[PDB]
């Protein structure tokens, strides 16, 4: 007779291709990629005969075999896929085989295959929207946005999105290549802690906590082994097959390391640790390249140097060739995009002309134009254009847009940016004309979070009422706010200046629009990217 029906041993069903380590903070002890999940499984027979041959099945398919040589036994074996399996045992004799009941295994890996997706009901007053476009519709979500903002993944407004940047991963190194980190407190040692052990150039992640262990919303058992932001970017990707997750390295405070990647033996380094990077966290889609900026004046008053062009230029050549190579190992397509200064002295220290056959998006940093840093000119920070008491304004869209064009970029590439929080400043006293931009400042507007900085959702929730005047400049297309008591003026976008700029990307052909914070709105900013582009109501 055939055997006896075998019962799985109740076990652990969850494994990893790419295993994290639960007691580690040095960013090579926390990920461990592997070939295959090592998987295990055991059973016992407690009725009939146990059999001559022992397999176990992966929805039918024999992932192991043996002499079934007793009552028990115990299979240990590799899954070299993520997903989730119907896995039996099969006892086997002369006479016939006879199968367990099913028991459901997961096998984790990067893409996300082991997840359910994350498809969460749209907040606030996002509206759904379809990316029938054919415009980039882009933000930037940052990594510890998720401790005091309590913006986490599963708030992000994605199906409104084609889009998503990672704000930032970082570059390994300690004194004289990170010190902009020093600045913010405790920052300059996290990094150092995430890259022990971690050559230089390389890149890491800045808080492993935030980004894969902190419980969120679908990666909260303890034995799910991507948890974070990552986790939930994982689940994202499942439900919006579709959108770009694309990682941001660089940002203000982490661009310092670019200014070595003159010397090629560093900036190899890097483009292989970036490589790896997307070889080990497959839900990505290629890389952004914020460096504040070629040529110096971002965060770092001694670093800068003019041969940074030339740097950026072979930068984005050599990532193309990696990430061109990746393509074809996978079958993926993977993106190549860098986010720059709008100015136009800034964009001229560049050949985008040249850098743009390696770029699939070009995001222009057209905001923070203006602000607290300077109280003695004030303006728009976000302007589509110079508004009439200044006709000769340098910092606007325009200029920005223009700078481009004149070298040569071709206008598809360019992505115009939006802003989700206002700049401002406080005391502004000395206009003339009921103009306030003509006066000067005592000091920043009171944050949100930071000093002179505003979330959206905040002017809109609590300064567009009481003593505050609005104002609409439909020169410059741009709004602001103003307490005469206080001398508080803000300077930020809202739906109709997001409107005027989405109208001015489809006139002149530009690429589409991207803002950041995505998590400073409260939906009337990305309703007005989306709708502006010609994006159709409703859901795909
Ligand atoms: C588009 C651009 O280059 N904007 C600059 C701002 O980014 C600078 O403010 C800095 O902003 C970063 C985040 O992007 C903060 O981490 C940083 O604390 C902040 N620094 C200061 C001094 O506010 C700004 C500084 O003058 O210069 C441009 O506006
Ligand atoms: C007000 C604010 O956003 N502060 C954050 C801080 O929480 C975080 O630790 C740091 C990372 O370097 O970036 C900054
Ligand atoms: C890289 C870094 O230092 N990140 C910190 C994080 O550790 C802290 O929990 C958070 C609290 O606001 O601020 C940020
Ligand atoms: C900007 O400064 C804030 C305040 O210290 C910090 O939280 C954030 O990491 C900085 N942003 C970037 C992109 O460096």
């Amino acid at each position: 007779a055939a055997p006896g029906k075998p019962t799985i041993a109740w076990g652990n069903t969850k494994f990893a291709i790419v295993e994290v380590d639960q007691a580690a903070t040095a960013y090579n002890n926390l990920v461990k990629v592997k070939n295959a999940a090592d998987v295990s499984v055991s059973w016992n027979l407690w009725n009939g005969d146990t059999g001559t041959t022992a397999k176990v099945l992966l929805n039918g398919k024999e992932a192991w075999s043996g002499p079934s040589t007793g009552s028990s036994g115990t299979a240990n074996f590799k899954v070299n896929k993520g997903g989730r399996y119907q896995m039996q045992v099969a006892l086997c004799n002369a006479d016939g085989c006879t199968a367990s009941d099913a028991t459901e295994i997961v096998v984790a890996d990067t893409d996300g295959s082991h997840l359910a997706p994350l498809k969460e009901p749209l907040l606030e007053k996002n509206k759904p929207y379809k990316q029938n476009s054919g415009k980039v519709v882009g933000s930037y979500f940052v990594e510890w946005g998720v401790y005091g903002r309590n913006f986490t993944v599963d708030k992000i407004p994605a199906q409104n999105l084609t889009h998503l940047l990672y704000g930032f991963i970082p570059i390994c190194g300690g004194n004289g290549i990170n010190d902009s980190l020093k600045e913010i407190e405790g920052s300059f040692q996290a990094l150092q802690r995430s890259c022990q052990g971690r050559e230089d150039f390389k890149v890491s992640i800045h808080d492993p906590f935030a980004a894969l262990q902190k419980a969120q919303k679908g990666v909260t058992a303890w034995d799910d082994p991507y948890k974070g932001n990552f986790g939930q970017l994982m689940a994202l990707k499942q439900a919006h097959p579709d959108l770009k997750i694309l990682p941001s390295i660089g940002g203000w405070t982490l661009s310092d390391p670019f200014f070595f990647m003159g010397d090629k033996v560093k900036r190899d380094r890097f483009v292989g640790s970036v490589k790896e990077f997307l070889q080990t966290w497959k839900f990505f889609d290629g890389v952004d390249i914020a460096w504040e900026f070629p040529g110096g004046k971002g965060a770092n008053p001694n670093l800068g140097s003019p041969q940074d062009g030339e740097t950026y230029v072979l930068l984005m050549k050599e990532l193309r060739a990696m990430l061109d190579q990746l393509s074809v190992e996978t079958g993926r397509k993977y993106e190549l995009t860098s986010a720059i200064s709008a100015g136009k002295d800034m964009i001229d220290k560049v050949a985008y002309n040249v850098a743009q056959n390696s770029m699939d998006h070009i995001f222009l940093m057209s905001y923070d134009f203006y602000g607290a840093a300077d109280l003695k000119n004030l303006g728009h920070q976000t302007a589509l254009n110079a508004p009439a008491w200044k006709p000769d304004t340098a910092y606007t869209t325009v200029n920005g847009v223009n700078a481009l064009l004149a070298q040569g970029v071709k206008p598809g590439k360019i992505v115009v940016g939006t802003a989700m929080y206002g700049r401002g400043w406080t005391g502004v006293n000395g206009y003339q004309n009921n103009i306030p931009f003509t006066g000067t400042a005592t000091g920043p507007v009171k944050g949100t979070w930071e000093n002179g900085i505003v979330d959206y959702r905040q002017i809109a929730g609590q300064f567009m009422s009481g003593e505050w005047q609005y104002t609409y400049d439909a020169t410059a297309e741009a709004p602001y706010v103003f307490k005469p008591s206080t001398g508080d003026l803000i300077t930020f976008d809202d739906a109709r200046s997001v409107q005027a700029k989405g109208k001015y990307v489809l006139d002149k052909q530009l690429g589409g629009l991207f803002s950041a914070m995505i998590d400073a709105d409260n939906g009337d900013i990305l309703n007005s990217m989306n709708a502006s582009l010609g994006n159709s109501a409703g859901v795909q």
